[PDB]
Formats: structure tokens, sequence, C-alpha cells
């Protein structure tokens, strides 16, 4: 009845052991990069897939490829694993919202059983009709299924777009004419798919049937009905069940991926969850946890990894990692339920659910200094031809409920422009007219979490211009200057300086007969990536590679002379990054660790006061802490005379913000309107507004 | 806590639903054919990994294939399952029993923990030597693993053999010469992967260290022990680490797999068995059930498909299906304990466990008539270099412990030796001398699971010879003769009576843009592999599609004016299909009904005497009335003239046999001998036998 794990050393876990109870709701928090996620994922989820991929068929092991087996002494206790993440994929184009969800089957199932027959030639009811002289086989469930012969649209072999354009034939139906024909209710299973889930599932509780149609499809009905209520109770109550799988985002993807999992209703089954709320609005966090709380109720386990504080209180037992990152986490700083980490003295999380450290509400805002944006005839999606200003120079914020069409607005419409109109770029923008007041501005940067590089040659000091300093300090020394050297002799990519057998990767490529590629540190060099001369140049009683070795904290005193490279050194620091060394790999960086280093490049760039900066939430598993320096660091940001448009779900950034634009009221076809803009305190006094209402009761 | 299936149609299931119990060791009981091997893999099986599998990630998913959804209802109550049978590939040689087992990695760890460094050019003890001045690396567990470049040997990438011959350079190792001078207790690694199970067991636990190597290494050697204490309970006492995945046998597989299952310790998993005690001594049979209670033990469901006493006196739950096979079958005719069983009226295995019917030991015995078949000097595996006589004209019966020796002794020796001097093969026979007693014998057939064709144009009647003789009276017919048919219109090889579309096959392949090729029935012929022409002449009311549509039984009644024909029916319907249709495809028969076709093509051969038959397991999952037809019809094919040598391990087919043949005393290098030889009633009164005694206790 418990999963006890020894001698944990994945990553920078310190040796650690912990006892996780069995079947119960169990939380893991800490700062990022503090080694939760590691500890997780690459421990847990790794023994438990691999302990049950092994033991199926050597085709299908070896296909699914070999999982790596964590550094942990002994697990007990352990069953099957699923985790639950936005890591989706675009697979192929058989693959529906619809099928994801296991309900085409039950929908194909009710047609069979009580679809009525139709003649698509004269359009009269019907195993054959005398009109039109045709015949019509038996009706089975295999013929309303486009991955079989017997329903697929022979034009398009049941894909519903010629390889893209749409078949003409079935219009995008992926089914027969004849296959159309049969209606329930007045609507063939194309419409029935094509309506939303909220609209379906309230056709489908007012539906009238005989009461041999009743006594026959009870089974099915009452499925379908379950299915629908756990996909509204997950939060997309918007979407079609025709939507292709490829087209959904990482958070819809992982909301439909547990509304299937709560649906099939495995037993016995360690679910790990890596933040199930983000991208929700806080109205439908309750639902959320309900939903949850439904699913451990099956006999499940539950690991989540999230830092809402509604998940902390509504868990059964939360284990707290940190009490820093990188080399100063990895260790179990406090465990046991919500009220023994409040009394806590030395644990991070209860400091701030107690209330000891908490953001506070500005006491003056911002206000526009008469430059706007305006967006004219925005049409992309949901959007109802609506019409944005976004002033200028302040902190900006878009919010709204899941679905609301913000993320398209922004991303698809704005910023292609911008970049279209500033950057030269080569992307088709969104519907739209036209924007007024481009000439404001001076360049866009977008900064996400896409990693900053894919080859080794990359690094944090050289993205954030540093290397360029280091390298000319090393060349200014007096052995430089005695054996002739240059600037460029200190560097990983020009011949000359570098080791030439791993040609300044650091790492070489062995191929086994029968096993993949794997990297190894070079041996000539010794993974210093610099031949003996170069190294044998010391500036300090340090040479590059030992430069490139220490971390940022360790730099902050090692540059305290230079201010160039103090600067940048500084504001490494400040972005979070104190644990991170310069010189590593950029293909190992996390989303946060590439966001942070994005964002410590923009602060030490010098602004022009002419640029505009797009972030797509950015607090994605941030803990409490990272969110305040987050919010310090765009202040700043702002500050800086630039401006700042974030689209964010957390109340604790959006109370922070000097401009707010909310897009509802509801989702899908339901929103893409405007509903209140201003001030916070402006909007917090708008009654038919969620946002507003969250704002009034937090402020 | 139950497992519900409702509305179960797979195969021949006639609609029904069962609660199986939870947690407990549930054993389903049945006829050949029945339907319970299908409704426990194609239903639970088959829903239990496909729920886990489809959420998994979809290039997984997609690679590992997608598994047909079962015709149920709905199925309550499931756990991810894992089936264990005799299915095993030979994968890749990367892969060896220690490396199954996951007991190289703990032999690993122990080696870089407690290990003894020494120099390979010296020979002295060491981290570099001050006499061959050779310096060496730190100690790591990755230099043990020939998987990886750092301790692979060179010359053969780690594989141990180039591609088949040996490695000169390991000596097929598998290591470096560094990494081999490694040893503990006096021997290296690959010394100790060289021992057989229980001599490394043996050696383990008498193995001397200090009192620091004791404290550092305890979990590992604990591990070990409990490992190799596993795999001996198991059965496998004589196998050794080193020996390839690939070369082992399906129960050996079988039995290793169950062997890692109960090693893993995995929580909340259904495990499904077909026949974990087939191949498996009766001596062996109490450890066998200790070690499935054990593995039940640990929080998981058995279901076992077995048809053992011991095994259904030692479940918990009981599920017989019946009452017959085929059309017959399909339902639960008892259900409950094994007293409840017993006491059942209409249960068939409840017949044979209450002692109702039993097969009864002959009175008398044949005698052999001085002719013998001599094998001299047998050395093939671990042969002793033995003599073995074997008479001719009875019926002989090889018994022994698992890994005596018999089967390769039989099957790769005299087989292979009576094939190439009679029907002319080209397969190289075992290590021995000569056979004398060949000239006694005219022609050599092997009965096994094979199937018997991989086409749909082959059928059972084809196979028997039967289909020719309805040919020519089918076209003796009236019409046949007024329209000019000859005899070879009617079959679907030649052209001319064939329908055109399909060949004669009958389906048509129909390849989808991303979905495997998937077979339709041919709409011209609408799967009746005949044109109307052919279909038009009809003898005695019905046509030649509907002649090979009906079965064994209906075919009894339908021939008994032919005498030809009716011989034929006869034997398939004394052979135990009455149920199976003549025009079933090959590619669908099961092990079983392909064995039994074959028994049936001899009984139908006219027998000149001078006929050998070996069979190899012949009761491989057959139920007792099953074993004891096949004892019948194994007698009569002895008192046709021919000879019969069966290596069976049941005691009731050994009780039966004239003559019988111990190889002992042990396993592996321990066997290999003769032990007993002469009438069950000599074999009996040899005390040094396993065999001997519980004939002994038997009779
Ligand atoms: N490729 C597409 N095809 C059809 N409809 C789409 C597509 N992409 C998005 N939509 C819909 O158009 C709208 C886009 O809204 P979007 O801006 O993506 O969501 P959001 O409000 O930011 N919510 P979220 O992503 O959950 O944080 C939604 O109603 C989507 O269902
Ligand atoms: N390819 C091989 N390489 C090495 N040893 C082998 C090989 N095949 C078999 N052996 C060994 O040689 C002997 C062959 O015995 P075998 O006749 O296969 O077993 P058996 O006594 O009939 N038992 P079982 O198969 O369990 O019913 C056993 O000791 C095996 O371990
Ligand atoms: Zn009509
Ligand atoms: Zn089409
Ligand atoms: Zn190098
Ligand atoms: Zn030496
Ligand atoms: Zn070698
Ligand atoms: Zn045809």
């Amino acid at each position: 009845d418990y999963i006890v794990v020894k001698g944990a050393r994945e990553h920078n876990l310190k040796n650690i052991d912990v006892k996780i109870p069995r079947d119960k709701f169990v939380v893991i928090t800490g700062l990022s990069g503090s080694g939760k996620s590691s500890l997780a994922f690459d421990t847990i989820y790794a023994e438990g897939q691999r302990r049950y991929v092994e033991s199926l068929s050597s085709y299908a092991r070896q296909f699914l490829g070999q999982m790596e087996k964590p550094d942990v002494d002994y697990i007990d206790g352990l069953s099957p694993a699923i985790a639950i993440d936005q890591k989706t994929t675009s697979r192929n184009p058989r693959s529906t919202v619809g099928t994801v969800t296991e309900i085409y089957d039950y929908l194909r199932l009710l047609f069979a059983r009580i679809g009525t027959p139709h003649c698509y030639l004269c359009g009269r009811e019907i195993f054959a009709c005398t009109e039109c002289n045709v015949s019509m086989e038996e009706i089975t469930p295999r013929m309303f299924s486009f991955n079989n012969p017997y329903g697929a649209c022979p034009e398009c072999t049941g894909l519903g777009s010629l390889m893209n354009i749409p078949c003409p034939v079935c219009k995008g139906a992926r089914l027969k004419k004849e296959s159309l024909a049969v209606t329930i209710g007045g609507k063939n299973i194309y419409e029935v798919c094509c309506l939303s889930i909220g609209e379906a599932k309230e056709f489908f509780a007012n539906l009238n049937l005989t009461e041999r149609q009743q006594l026959i499809a009870r089974q099915i009905l009452k499925e379908i009905n379950a299915r629908l209520g756990f996909l509204v109770d997950v939060g997309l109550d918007y979407l079609t069940l025709a939507r292709a799988a490829g087209t959904l985002s990482g958070g819809e993807a992982q909301r439909i991926r547990l509304a299937t999992q709560i649906g099939s209703g495995l037993m016995g089954v360690i679910y790990i969850l890596d933040e199930p709320s983000i991208g929700l609005h806080q109205r439908d966090n309750d639902r959320l946890l309900r939903s949850l709380k439904k699913l451990r109720d099956l006999g499940n386990t539950l690991l989540v990894v999230e830092h809402d504080e509604d998940t902390m209180y509504a868990s059964d037992y939360i284990i707290d990692l940190g009490p820093g990152a990188g080399s100063h986490g990895g260790q179990i700083v406090a465990e046991g339920t919500v009220e023994e980490i409040k009394q806590n003295p030395n644990s991070v999380t209860g400091e701030y659910l107690s209330g000891r450290k908490k953001i506070e509400v500005p006491k003056e805002r911002r206000k526009p200094n008469g430059k706007w944006l305006e967006i004219i005839g925005a049409r992309e999606n949901n959007l109802k031809n609506i019409n944005v200003r976004i002033p200028l120079g302040v902190f900006t914020c878009i919010t709204g409920v899941s679905g609301s069409g913000k993320s398209s607005l922004i991303n698809e419409i704005l910023y292609k422009r911008l970049a279209a109109e500033l950057n030269r770029a080569s992307v088709k923008p969104g519907e739209h007219d036209l924007i007024k007041g481009i000439e404001y501005l001076d360049k866009v940067i977008d900064i996400d979490q896409s990693p900053i590089g894919r080859t080794p040659r990359s690094n944090p000091a050289t993205y954030t211009g540093v290397f360029d300093f280091i390298r000319e300090i090393f060349a200014n020394t007096t052995e430089a200057k005695t054996r002739g050297y240059k600037a460029g002799r200190f560097s990983f990519n020009v011949k000359g300086g570098r080791c030439e057998a791993c040609a300044g990767d650091g790492i070489n490529k062995i191929e086994m007969h029968f096993l993949p590629d794997i990297y190894v540190p070079c041996e000539v060099c010794k993974g210093k990536r610099y031949n003996r001369e170069t190294l044998e140049v010391r500036y300090k009683g340090k040479n590059i590679a030992e430069v490139l070795d220490m971390t940022v904290e360790e730099a902050l005193e090692f540059f305290k002379n230079i201010p160039r490279i103090h600067k940048k050194i500084e504001t490494l620091y400040d972005v979070g990054l104190g644990y991170i060394k310069l010189g590593q790999s950029s293909t190992t960086l996390s989303g946060g660790e590439a966001q942070r280093v994005k964002l410590a490049t923009e602060l030490s760039r010098k602004s022009t006061g002419k640029t505009m900066y797009i972030l797509d939430e950015p607090t994605t598993g941030l803990h409490m802490a990272d969110v305040h320096r987050l919010v310090g660091i765009l202040h700043r940001l702002v500050e800086a005379g630039n401006s700042v448009v974030v689209i964010e779900h957390n109340l604790d950034v959006i109370k922070t913000a000097d401009y707010i634009i909310d897009l509802g009221p509801e989702g899908g076809s339901g929103g893409g309107l405007v509903v209140a803009e201003g001030t916070p305190e402006e909007v917090a006094k708008v009654e038919n507004s969620y946002t507003g209402q969250f704002l009034k009761k937090v402020l």
C-alpha cells in the first residue's frame, strides 16, 4: 500500500528516499528546476512503463523503444504508469476527437441499432425502394466507420481530404453517400459530429424515442451521456467531435486524454500528470478537481505536479522539494498534509500558503500616452469581426475563458502582421483587414519555451553575447600576446583552437550493429573541447574550460572587476538562472530555462523604447516565487520604455497588470467578442465577466 | 472487486456473461475448441492491452500495432493485462537469459562494487601496475555491460559472434580483455554466467566476503539470491545465464517470463497464462503451483487455462465451458469451487474429477517381435554417449525430467536420420555414429501442431483427399454429363470453374492510404469461390458450395451411401473433428485442429506395416476426454501394424504405453543417461526413478 523509493540519484537528486501512499491524491511541488519533475517522470513513470513494456512481445517492445533505466536502488509497490502531458503530435489524419474519446464507436452502434434508413436518390424512406429501384444491404455498424472499405468514401479513401484540399465528393464527411442517408432525429452522423459537445449532449438529452427504441438502445445512450458529461466537466464543452486530433493544442490534447482515461475506467494504474490546470480558467478549477477526484476514486494513484493553491488544498498528501534549484535542490524539505506544510517553517510552498510572502497589488498604475494599436476586421477562427485597442508603453494582459479566441487573435494575427511589417517575414497572417499604429513600433520579439538551439555548439553564454567578451578578455592576457594568439582562438566554432577530433562538439558518435547511435565524450580532448595548447593559457588561475564549467553564481564574484561581463552575469542571475552553468548544452535546457535565457538576452539589450514583446502563458510550470520573479522582470521591461503583451490565466499576474482585455463571454462559437477593457479596477466592476468577478474577489 | 463481462460474442461464444473475482486464483477449463482460450485471450487480454496501449504515445502505439476490438458489450473492473504463452521469437542476439531475467545488471553492480582488479598483461593484482606500466580507469558498472562501448568487445561489437562464427578475440565472452580481469571469488563475470543456475546459487550461498564487503554489498546479494531461488522454484535449475534467448524452447521461454514477472514485483496486473505446466515433469508441479500462488499474493489476478488435476485442486475459482466444441460449445456449464464442480452433474471436468469416467489401465501389453532400432554413439547436446533400443510394432513413450535431453535425442537425431535415409532429405542430423535396423522401416512421418497450409486454397477436405472423391461424384451426376463437364471443373485451383474475380480464393485485397491491407469477401462470387454456371449443378439438392459449407457431422449422414467418402468422414469424426467444416481455411485452423487433421489423414492411409510416427507432446492443450480419445487413436494406429514413439509427460498416457524409456536422473549436465527401460510395471520397480515412483503411485 506504499511506493517505497530508495537511492534516487537521477539528475540533481541528492540520494533521497520517499514513501508515497497508494490510491491517494498526491501532489509534488517545488521550485522550477528543483528536481520534482525529474523525480516523478524519469524515475516512477519510466520504471512503471519499462516493467510493463519489457513483458510484452519482442516486436512491440523494440518498436516502442528501450526506455533508459533510472539511477534508483530499488522501487517497491509499483504498477503500470500512464503519463499525461502537453506533448502531442500530428500523428495521422485518420484520428479525430470522436475516435480518440471512443464515442464514435458508440455513435456508430446507435446509428446501426435505431437508425432510420433513407434513399439518397429519391429522398423517401425505405431493404429497397420501389421508386429508385435501388437495393441496399443490411445495416451494420461497420458501414458507419470510415476506417473500413464498407463505409469509407472511395474518392478520398475515407480521409476527408485528398493529399491538402477537401474531397469534392463527400465534402469532408469521410463517408459514402448511402451511409449519410441514415438519420437519427433529423440529423445524420456527420451533422451530429459537427455539433459542439454541449450542444450534442443537450440534443441527446431531449431526444425522443419510441418504447421499443428506448428498450433496445439504453446502454449506448447511457455511455454516450456519461462520456459527454465527462468531457464537459473536464472543460472542453466547446469542441466538436469532427475536429482533427492534430489541430488541437497541448492543453486541449492533455484534457482530452484525461477525459478518455476517466471514461475508460481502468483500475490499478498509476497516473502522472504535468500541470492539468494549465491553460484553464479559474472558474473551471473546481470541475477539474472534481474530475481528478472521480478518476482517483476508480482505484488509482494520482501524482500531480501542480503549483495551484486550490490543488494543494484539495490534495491528500503533498511532497515538497527544494529548498532551491539545480545544485541547491533535489532534497525533500517538507512532507505531509497541507496543514503540516503550512505550519512547517522551512517549506517554500508553506511560506506562500500561510501568507508570509505574497504579491502586493500596486498602489499606482501606468496610463497610456496617446499611442494605441488598432486591429480592424479580425475574423480568424471564431472572432466576430471585432476591433481591439492595445495601449503602448504599458503592461497589457489578455484574459478570457478557454476557447474565447485570445491565443489565435494574438499569435496568428498581431504577431504575424508585425513580423511581416518589421522583420520582413514570409508567413501569411490571419484573416484581418489592417493594423493601425505600426509606425510607432520598431521591432517585435516573441518569447516562448522553444529550445534556443539544436546543437551543442550553442550555450547560454554565447546566446547572451558574453562569450565574445570572455574571448576578448582571454586574448588580452599576457600569455596570448606573447604567443601571438587571436580573439577567435578560444572558440569551438573556428579551426585552430578547438580540438580537431570532435570538431569542437566535445562528443563522438559510435554506431552499434543492432543499437542506435551512442554519444560518448571525446577521448582526445577529454570533453574539454579544446587542445592542450589553448588550455595552457590561464587567466587568474582558471582556463577557458574552467570558466565555461563554473555556474552563474560563481561568475558573479569572478567577474566583478569587468563591468561589461558583470552586467550580463547579473542579468542572468536576476532572471533566476544563478544555478545554471555557462557551458551547458542548449539541447539539455528545459522550456523554462530557455525562456529565462531569452528574457535575460532581451534585458541585456539596449532598448530603444520601440520594442514589443509577446508572451503566451509565461507562467507554465512556475512556482509562486518564480511567478513573483517573472512579474518583477516584466514590470522592469515595461519600465524600460517597451511594450509587453501577455496572455495569462493566473490571477496573481493579472492583478498586477496595467491594462486588461477580456474576451468572451464563452468559448467556441459562443465567444470571440470583447467584454471588458481598461484597468483591473474598472474590469472588476463589470457584472457579466468571470474575470471581473474573480478580480473583485481577489482585490 | 469483480471483472464483469457482458455480451461476449467473440468467435463461437453464445452471448455469455460472467463475473470473474479479482485478486484470486481463477482457472478456465473446457474441451479443445470450446471457446475458453478465445474468451480469455481475445476478450480480456485484448481489452486490457488496448486500454493501456491507446493511452501511450502515438508513435509507440502505432509501432506496436492496433489490436482488434473484441465483440463485447462492456467490461467493468479491468486492469492492464500481460499474457504469457509459448510464442517466443529469435528477436536479437543482444539478449540472453541473464539480461531477460534482469540478473546481469545485479551481477554488473556486484562486480563494480566488490570486484577485485587485476592486470591482464602481467597477471598480478592492482589504479595502475608498476610492472606492465599500464593505467586503468575507474571501475564502473557500465564497463561490465556489453551493450555500451566502454565494455563491448571491439572485434565483434559486443555480440560474441561475427556475422555465424565465434569472435576469435573474446571467444564469445562479449567483453573486453581488461573487463574480464576483474574476478570475484576466483571467477570473472563470464565464468559466473557460464555456470548453471543451481551451481551459481550454491556458489553465491557459500561465497566468503570481508566485513566491509558484506556491509557494502547486501541488497545486491539478497536480490540475486531471491531471483535465483525464483528461477529454481520455477523449474529451470539446469539453464545457464549465458545462453542465448533465441535458442530456448517455448516452454523454457514461458517459464523464464513467469520467473521474471515474479521477480519484478508488479502490482495490480491481470496475468493470463496458457498451460504453464506443459513441458514440466510431475515432480515440479508443486513448486510451480507454489510459485503461481506467490505471484498471485503480490496483488494480482491469475487467469490460468490449465487442464491439470493438481491445478484444479489448488485453485480458488473454476469456470467451465462447454458442453462440447465449436457450435456445441461457447457456454458456461459449471462455475464455482472444485467441490461444486465435482458435485455438478452436467460438468465435463467434474465427471472426470469425481471418478465417473477414467482411463483404464490395460490388462495386457504387447511385446516386441524381435525387431529393434539401435542408436549408437548419441552425443548431441548433453547426451553422454548412450545407446538406446527402441522396439518396433509397439507403443513407446519417452519420459524423463525437463532438460534430460529426450527431445533433442529424438527430434534432432532419430527423426532426421530416418528422414535422410528414407525420404531423402537435406538436413544435417545430430552428433551420432549410425542407426541399426533402418531396413525394417519404409517411411517416417512427424506429426506436430504446425499449420497444414498458408493459403485459403488448402482445406481439411483437400488435405484428407476426400475432395477428389467429392469432385468425381459431382461430375458423375446427370447434369454434368449433359453439359459435358469434367472432374476438374469443381475445383478452385484450375481456371474454368472457379470465379475469375478472386481467382478462387474467395476474398479480395484492399489497400488503404495509411492502413494495412484489408481482406473482404469477393463481390462477384459472394464468397462462394465459384461462378453461377458451376453452382447451377446440384446433387441431391445441394451444390458444391453447400457441400463445402456443411460440417463433418452433417457429412456423415449425407454421404452414408458412398462408402469411400463415408470412411474418410468417419475417420475425421473419430479424430474428434465432428464440429469443423470441410470448407474451413487452413490459415484459421489452430494447432490442435491441424494435429487432428494430420492424424485423420494418417489413419485414412493404407498402412503397409512399416511406418513410424513421431509425436512431441501431443497432449498440449487437451482436456481429459481429448486425452482419452488421443490414447485410443494412438492405440488403434499401433494395432494397425505401425510404430509410434511419443515424448509425453502425462501420467495417464504413460501408464497405457507398452514400452517406456527413462532419461535422467537430472537435467542439463546432470542428465543424458538411461535410467529405466521396459514395461511400465518393470519401470515402476526402479527406486531411483521419479517416473517409476509416480507410476507405482498411480498403479
Ligand atoms: N485549426 C482549427 N480548426 C478549427 N477550429 C479551430 C482551430 N484552431 C482553433 N479553433 C477554434 O477557434 C478558437 C481558437 O481559440 P484559441 O485562441 O485557440 O483558444 P484560447 O481561448 O486561447 N484557449 P486555450 O488555448 O485553451 O488557452 C476556439 O474556439 C477553437 O476551438
Ligand atoms: N542450442 C542449445 N545450446 C546449448 N544447450 C542446448 C541447446 N538446446 C538445448 N540445450 C541443452 O541440451 C539439453 C537438451 O534437452 P531437451 O531435449 O531440449 O529437453 P527435454 O528434456 O525434452 N525437456 P523439455 O523441453 O523441457 O520438455 C538441455 O540440457 C538443454 O539445456
Ligand atoms: Zn428510394
Ligand atoms: Zn471523400
Ligand atoms: Zn576532441
Ligand atoms: Zn600489471
Ligand atoms: Zn569479441
Ligand atoms: Zn470472385
